[PDB]
Formats: C-alpha cells, structure tokens, sequence
C-alpha cells in the first residue's frame, strides 16, 4: 500500500521535534537522599516522580558522559584516595593502600557526581534530555550494574513530555529498564530494555538514579541497531531543549506513520 500500516494497536513509542535551540548532553537534578535510608528508592512512585518532592540540591548541563562510578575515599596510610569497590577488602583496606582508617558508612563530598559538589554516598540524580537515533531500528539500553536503585525511561509520555523537558517530573511507572533496588535480596547485573527507534526523531530520556551508602554504580550503555554499542559517553546521541510549551505540534504520536 501507499503507506505504511503503523505499529500495532498505537504502539509506537511516542517521540518529539522540537524547533528551538538545540544543546548537546542532558541535564542532571539533584536531589536530597538520607544516608543508609534502604527503603525509600525501593518504590515506583519515588523512582518516577516522587524524588523531586524531595530538596532540590541543585543541577548541571549539558552532560554526555552519563555512567556513575562513585567510589569512596580510604584514608591510607600513604594519603587519601577512592577506592575501587572489588578492590576493598576486610574491615577494612583497599588493595595495594594498606587498611583504611575512615569509616563504610559516613557520607563523603565529592564533585564525582558530573562536577557538582554533593554527597555521592547519599543523593538522587534525575537525568533528562532527548536521545537522536542516526538509524531506524531495535536500541537496546542497559545498566552493567545498579548501586543503589536506578530507572530508565524512553518515549513521550513515559520519560517527561515533548517540549516540557524541564517541568516536573511525570508519573509514568512504564520503565524501559527497571533497576529498583528490590526489598528482598538485589537483582541481576545486565538489566535491559529495548525501544524501536525511527531515524531523526527526539526520543525523551530520563534516568534517575539513587545512592543510599558508600559505592555508586551506574554504567550506560546502548546497543545500536547495526550491533555495536555505545557506552558511557553519548556525545552525539544526547541533547537538550529549553522548554517550549507553546509548539503545537511538538509531539510525534507515532513516529511509524509521521
Ligand atoms: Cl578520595
Ligand atoms: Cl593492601
Ligand atoms: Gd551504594
């Protein structure tokens, strides 16, 4: 026929072509987390939206190197230095520093955390911005690993909608990739989510990311539909819009049919 059919039953993930100025990366809030609080980020509603009715510490842009690796001082007897998480060891020391004096379970400042000077020990990050795919086809996102709790969402209407990337967060549960610290034990490494992706068009992301104690994990990586992956640094897939509320025809329902 003249024209394609569409996805079936509206499924098409819903995307956005915003007419304003263009900038590369994604934007991070920050928000307050309490120290050792092992309950909170283990909800939905919290890891959606309920974050941001937290302390707003403060934010960056512009970011598009996006993966988390947070690890904590050991005051060594050669001085002080972050030490690599499999790299700690007995009660404790850090391999190759001899025992650590200072204490697992403190908070620590750091500007580790994309530059912005917080407490990596304790926070809640929501990152949001619009993934360009150059290619039509399956992308498959992932975390490596999860220390705390993390989600990622893609599309209209589940990450944040079109053109209102800086409004309040949005209730949507509809995660592409769920890495909720569970209640009971943790969850696998290498948890995944796919989304069909039409070349050109602005897919909203958004991923919130928390820490409760000690070490933080979160290492991104995407699977492009010609098989090779991207990780960590997004550079070129990544960007930014002001909010524009008024653009009447921001959102693309169905990128299969636009
Ligand atoms: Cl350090
Ligand atoms: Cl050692
Ligand atoms: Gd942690």
């Amino acid at each position: 026929g003249l024209v394609p059919r569409g996805s079936h039953m509206s499924g098409a993930t819903e995307a956005c072509l915003p007419a304003g100025q263009r900038k590369s990366g994604m934007n991070i809030n920050f928000y307050q987390y309490s120290l050792k609080d092992s309950s909170t980020y283990s909800n939905a509603a919290y890891m959606a939206y309920g974050y941001a009715s937290k302390t707003k510490l403060g934010s960056v842009g512009g970011q598009t190197d996006i993966s988390i690796d947070y690890n904590i001082p050991c005051v060594s007897s050669s001085g002080t230095f972050p030490c690599p998480q499999e790299d700690s060891y007995g009660n404790w020391g850090c391999k190759g520093m001899g025992a650590c004096s200072n204490s697992q379970g403190i908070a620590y400042w750091s500007t580790d955390l994309f530059g912005f000077y917080t407490t990596p020990t304790n926070v809640t990050l929501e990152m949001t911005g619009y993934f360009l795919p150059p290619q039509t086809g399956s992308y498959t996102f992932s975390f490596a690993t999860v220390d705390d709790s993390a989600i990622l969402s893609v599309g209209g209407s589940i990450a944040f909608e079109c053109c209102a990337q800086e409004q309040p967060p949005i209730t949507s549960t509809n995660f592409t990739i769920n890495g909720i610290k569970p209640w009971d034990g943790s969850l696998p490494d290498n948890i995944t989510g796919t989304v069909y992706m039409y070349a050109g068009y602005y897919y909203p992301l958004k991923v919130v990311y928390s820490n409760a104690v000690s070490w933080g994990t979160l290492p991104i990586s995407v699977e492009l539909p010609d098989g090779t992956t991207v990780s960590d640094n997004f550079e070129g897939y990544v960007y930014s819009f002001d909010d524009d509320l008024s653009q009447s025809n921001c959102t693309i329902p169905d990128p299969s049919i636009h």
